[PDB]
């Protein structure tokens, strides 16, 4: 099996995150135990492969044999079979065991490695006779051991798998370096002597963009795009063109919410993975992309981008993706720029009704610049929010959808809060009427000094981090308890919104 064969068979992939990998068991985190029909839903979307992370920890019995709980093994087989019966290529692994107990390798190798061997022999034996579309991944983000120990661990677990024989003699086995890190793979890793292995790494760069840390709310400079390619090209050069298939076991955004950047990031990364013959598997923890309960994608466009790009089909990208019009403003013609990426604009629709080229909109000769006429905009537009959506269709690749959003100045019922340090318990709710605007990022500054509220954590910036420090929910703004606990004296928080330049300033007073 060549790297090209694996790409053709597996790209694009999707992770069943925070499910069988949850702790202590399936359903312990934000997703319930997976329903069979979720795999039908992922099939409907067009993914060719799924990764099923599994944390075995609480289901492993005592020394010396470490028997895996029978009901758990039955459940993992049930879920694995559901995926396989939908003709997916399927990745089965050992997941959060990596830090729950495997990272004891450094301090206690002989006991830990013995235990891991007995665990993998049990997994290998149960799944020995499954079709070749099932792949084994030795361990997720391995840590707490040397590079030498990592290479030993890969070799020993692979030997155990091979030794069970039958189809496990030829089954694809996925290995990587420390922490599934790309640089470890390139510099400390050595491939086991085996001609049926696949190499892996995870990719989440830039971390502060994908996680919306420190106010890094956009992505896509020429340098950023160049740096993304230069990141992964050496893996192609050292391994792929030497015949090693490669799986990017996880990639994707982790809270970043700006549409244009998110779409551009996914199209760019997946196209680069495809170019260099690496299978991209999308990280979905159940909150960020596919809504399993509603059985719908929270961002259908970014999903369609991954589906097309993962098949080697470039997607056109429009800017802006969100058009903000302020209540009362004078209306003029609106320019939308299109990064065609080889594609051809075939129309612009509202619902399934087409706009008229000439009177509703015009295009330049290149076909990459669209002017939506003011009179058309006026018709599409008194309550704030998304008033209309324009769907740009292309001959090939995903459609682009532009929200036309009416907004007005956000209003807060209360913009000053007093907190007692001894009485802190849970997040601070800041009721708001955002009037069509959306939360982008937040910074926090100590009034008397002008220094960051979180200076003891991040010295160089006042900007806070999405989710761990702040969030928006049901139209209200929140500061996490974490932030409140760092407050020493009166501070000012700036909630920066979309559209760029609109913000809401909140003062927080501190008492004992
Ligand atoms: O625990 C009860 C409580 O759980 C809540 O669910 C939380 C979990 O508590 C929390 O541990 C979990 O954090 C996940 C995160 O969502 C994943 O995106 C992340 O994925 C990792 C991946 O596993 C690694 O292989 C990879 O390389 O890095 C990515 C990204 O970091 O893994 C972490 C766990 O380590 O998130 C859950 C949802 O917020 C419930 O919501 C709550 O109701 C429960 O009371």
């Amino acid at each position: 099996i060549t790297p090209a064969d694996l790409l053709e068979n597996m790209s694009p992939g999707w992770n069943l995150g925070n499910t069988l990998d949850a702790v202590p068991t399936e359903g312990s985190w934000n997703n319930p135990p997976v329903r069979e029909h979720t795999f039908d839903d992922i099939r409907d979307a067009g993914f060719k492969s799924v990764r099923i992370p599994v944390t075995w920890d609480s289901h492993i019995g005592s020394a010396p044999e470490y028997p895996i709980d029978t009901d758990w093994m039955n459940r993992v087989e049930e879920v694995t079979d559901w995926a396989l019966e939908r003709e997916f290529y399927v990745v089965l692994n050992i997941h959060h065991d990596s830090w729950l107990w495997i990272s004891r390798m450094g301090n206690s190798q002989q006991e830990t490695l013995d235990k891991l061997g007995k665990v993998w022999k049990q997994i290998a034996e149960r799944f020995k006779n499954k079709s070749e579309r099932l792949l084994f991944e030795i361990v997720n983000e391995p840590t707490g051991m040397s590079a030498y120990q990592m290479n030993l661990l890969n070799r020993e677990m692979l030997n155990i798998i091979r030794s069970t024989g039958g189809k496990n003699g030829q089954r694809l086995v996925i290995v990587g370096g420390l922490e599934d890190n790309k640089d470890e793979l390139l510099h400390s890793f050595e491939p086991p002597d085996d001609d049926r292995i696949v190499l892996t790494y995870h990719y989440y760069s830039p971390w502060d963009y994908v996680s919306n840390w420190w106010g890094r709310t956009t992505w896509g400079s020429a340098a950023e795009i160049s740096e993304m390619e230069e990141d992964i090209k050496p893996v192609y050069e050292k391994f792929v063109r030497e015949g090693y298939p490669v799986i990017i076991g996880e990639y994707g955004t982790l809270g970043a919410n700006e549409k244009h950047s998110k779409w551009l990031y996914h199209d760019t990364f997946v196209r680069l993975a495809h170019k260099y013959q690496m299978v991209p598997m999308w990280w979905d923890n159940g909150n960020d992309q596919f809504d399993r309960a509603e059985r719908q994608w929270r961002d259908p466009v970014v999903k369609e981008i991954v589906i097309q790009a993962g098949r080697g089909v470039p997607n056109a990208i429009i800017k802006p993706a969100d058009l903000f019009i302020k209540k009362g403003q004078s209306i003029s013609d609106q320019t939308v720029d299109i990064q065609l990426n080889g594609n051809v604009l075939t129309g612009i629709y509202q619902k399934s009704e087409p706009l008229k080229e000439g009177s509703d909109y015009t295009v330049d000769n290149a076909g990459k610049t669209v002017s939506i006429k003011a009179s058309c905009l006026a018709k599409l537009l008194g309550q704030p929010g998304v008033k209309a959506q324009l769907t740009f269709t292309f001959h090939k690749g995903a459609s682009q959808v532009m929200d036309i959003i009416l907004y007005d100045d956000p209003k807060l019922e209360k913009s000053e809060f007093t907190i007692s340090q001894s009485a802190i318990s849970g997040d601070l709710k800041i009721p708001a009427s955002l009037n069509g605007t959306k939360l982008a990022t937040v910074k926090g500054v100590v009034d008397s000094t002008g220094r960051p509220v979180l200076e003891e954590v991040w010295s160089w910036t006042p900007y806070l981090n999405y989710d761990e420090d702040f969030y928006e929910k049901d139209g209200d703004l929140y500061l996490k308890e974490r932030v409140l606990k760092y407050l020493k004296s009166d501070s000012t928080f700036t909630f920066e919104l979309w559209p760029k330049g609109v913000e809401a300033v909140v003062k927080v007073k501190i008492t004992p």
